[PDB]
């Protein structure tokens, strides 16, 4: 098989399977940047509080519609050797056992290297060789452990590199060493050969942030093995924008369609299409895919639910469909928690089998 990246993406509806892979080992902090294998690591996927996956979940995920899946893998506290950046056998067992069951019921699969806290907390000069060399023997590992897997399996080689609590533009320092590790896994991915020649590959923006990418040639578009172009290579961002509407609760209304039933930013209709255009002519044209990673929008309202989750509908059609009909992958963010406030992206309850708990979300992503 064999799938451009543009053609990869085409009509892809994503879920991710948040607060699971990517959690720290038990009782560990998830911003420590130590490299091990501590004992319990096996059951991460159980430390932030969400359950052991099971088949049963992806299929749900898949009868709801979804046609891909987002993993967020963290690896750090998996290594049987930091020199070498050796995996653990248990851990690579059970990543193969959930993508062969999401391949195996008919959906993409994105696998990533997500809260690498060694990496993504260490964008500097200081730490470019060591974590380059770090991500190169990762990344290595990782693509030989699933290079016989066919097209439908992506790999995106970062999740959001940026100095611990500033979310805001990077330095030139930053933005060097960022753009590096993009390429230094492109290197040695396809240095694996086999079907990872042609394997989807895809890059993130600077803390994913597609504004710290799309001007002045800030993202720095990977040099891909010969022959290959820019067409098996995708622009990676996370759009939970706006993010008074979609992050902190300031505003319970979204755009100009509800400006009438409450306050609304002033990022509208409007400023998404724009932006969406600008990601098209600066790097769909240049025969990039485009991979919306990550959005959503926090369960919250300080009334009027009915409304509020109507506003959220909309939101949701207009973001995936939008995105869809200029050729993006989305992938909606979901981490199983439930509630009125922040961090509330959970649309299937993971604990009650698999019933849905935000039914707007999805009559918005694939209708009533």
């Amino acid at each position: 098989s064999n799938a451009t990246a543009q053609q990869w993406n085409k009509d892809v509806v994503g879920w991710n399977l948040g607060n699971e892979f990517e959690c720290s080992a038990p009782g560990q902090d998830g911003e420590s940047m130590q490299i091990g294998n501590p004992d319990g690591s096996i059951h991460a996927e159980t430390a932030w509080g969400n359950p052991v996956v099971t088949k049963k979940m992806i299929q749900a995920v898949k009868k709801a519609g979804f046609n891909a899946i987002r993993i967020p893998i963290r690896w750090q506290c998996h290594i049987t050797n930091a020199q070498a950046m050796s995996i653990d056998k248990a851990w690579i067992a059970r990543i193969k056992e959930v993508v062969g069951w999401c391949l195996d019921n008919g959906l993409k699969v994105i696998i990533n290297v997500h809260h690498e806290k060694w990496l993504e907390s260490r964008p500097t000069y200081q730490y470019k060789e060591e974590n380059c060399q770090k991500l190169a023997l990762l990344w290595m590992n990782i693509a030989s452990e699933f290079a016989n897997y066919d097209s439908r399996l992506a790999f995106a080689g970062t999740n959001e590199v940026h100095i611990r609590d500033n979310w805001g533009k990077p330095t030139a320092e930053n933005l060097e060493v960022q753009n590096a590790y993009n390429q230094i896994f492109v290197d040695v991915v396809r240095a694996t050969g086999g079907n990872n020649a042609k394997r989807h590959l895809i890059l993130q923006t600077y803390v994913c942030n597609p504004w710290f990418g799309i001007e002045n040639g800030d993202f720095i578009i990977p040099k891909d093995a010969e022959g290959n172009g820019n067409n098996y290579m995708s622009v990676e961002f996370h759009y939970y924008q706006p993010w008074s509407y979609a992050g902190d609760c300031t505003y319970d209304y979204w755009g100009d369609a509800y400006k009438d039933a409450g306050k609304i930013p002033a990022d509208n209709e409007k400023t998404m299409t724009d932006f969406f255009d600008k990601a098209v002519n600066t790097w769909s044209n240049k025969g990039l895919g485009i991979v919306i990673g990550e959005w959503g929008v926090t369960d919250h309202y300080k009334s009027n639910s009915e409304k509020v989750h109507e506003n959220m509908t909309y939101y949701c059609k207009f973001l995936t469909t939008e995105a869809r009909k200029r050729g993006f992958s989305t992938f909606v963010w979901d981490n199983n928690h439930f509630g009125n406030g922040s961090e509330k992206y959970g649309i299937f309850d993971r604990f009650k089998s698999m019933k849905v708990n935000a039914p707007w979300i999805l009559e918005g992503i694939f209708g009533k």
